[PDB]
DNA sequence: CCCCTAGCTTTAGCTATGGGGAG
DNA sequence: CCCCTAGCTTTAGCTATGGGGAGT
C-alpha cells in the first residue's frame, strides 16, 4: 500500500506504454528478453517499483509506482534512452534497420482508486 | 477523456490533500471560499485542471488533471505557497495565530482505472 | 504538423506544460 | 525526528527521490 517519502505520503502508480520506432514488431526473444533487465536495473537505480510489465511484439507495457517529487517523465527517459542505446550495441539490426529503438512518444495513464478511510487516517495523523 | 502534449498522450489525474498547520479548522466562511479562487486562479496559470475541490474546516480536497511533463509538486507548491501568503494578507488571524498557513506535508494518490480500449488505438495510432 | 536546441545520459538517444515556422 | 539550505514565488512561504546532525 501507501508509502511515505520526506513528509509526503504518496501512492502513485502510472500504466506506461511505447513502441519502437514504425512499431518495428522487434521486441521479442532475446531482445524483449534483455529489454525488460534493463529496465528493472534502471528501476532499482531511480528508486521506482516495477509492479506489472509484459512485453509485446511491438510495445512494452509498464505499471509502476514512482514518487510524485521525482517524475513519471524522468523513469521514462531513463528508461527508453538506456534501453536504446544499450539494445543498440547488442542486436545490430535494430541499429541498421532503425534511426533509433523507440519514437518521441509515450501513453500514460494514471491508476487507483479512491482510497477514503486512508484520507482520515492521514488527516488524523497530522 | 485523454490530452495530447507534444506526442505524449496521458490521462494523469490526483488526488491532493493538505491540512493547514496545527490542523486549525481556520478554513471556514471567507477564507474556504478565498482558498478556492486563489487555486482555481493558479490552476488557470499551470493549465492544471481542477475536477473536484471541496473544502472542510480542516483540511482542503482537490481532484486535478496534471500533465504528467509538468509534475504535482510544482502544482502544490504554487497552491499552498500563494494560498499561504495572499490570506495570511487579508485575514489578519492567520498570519498572528499561525507561524505559517500549512504544513510541509501533503496526501497524493494516483486516480483513474486500467483503460483498456484505449491503449489499443494509442498502439494503433503509432502508425 | 515537422526539424532544431538545449539538457542529460546512454555520451547515444530520449525529454522539454519546449521552440519557431509554414505559406 | 528536526532545523538548515538552496531554489523559486507568493519575495513570503513552500518544495527538494533534499541535507546533515542528534538519535531507541
Ligand atoms: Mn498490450
Amino acid at each position: 500500500l501507501y508509502k511515505s517519502n520526506h513528509n509526503v505520503v504518496y501512492s502513485c502508480k502510472y500504466h506506461i506504454v511505447w513502441c519502437p520506432k514504425y512499431r518495428r514488431k522487434v521486441l521479442v526473444g532475446a531482445v524483449e528478453m534483455r529489454l525488460k533487465e534493463i529496465i528493472q536495473e534502471v528501476a532499482k537505480e531511480l528508486r521506482v517499483e516495477i509492479i506489472e510489465m509484459q512485453t509485446d511484439k511491438d510495445h512494452i507495457h509498464i505499471l509502476a509506482d514512482i514518487d510524485p517529487s521525482f517524475g513519471v517523465m524522468k523513469f521514462i527517459k531513463t528508461a527508453k534512452g538506456r534501453s536504446s542505446r544499450i539494445l543498440r550495441q547488442e542486436f545490430n539490426h535494430l541499429k541498421t534497420k532503425l534511426p533509433t529503438l523507440w519514437t518521441n512518444s509515450c501513453f500514460i495513464s494514471t491508476v487507483g482508486g479512491a482510497p477514503l478511510n486512508v484520507v482520515k487516517q492521514y488527516i488524523e495523523n497530522q
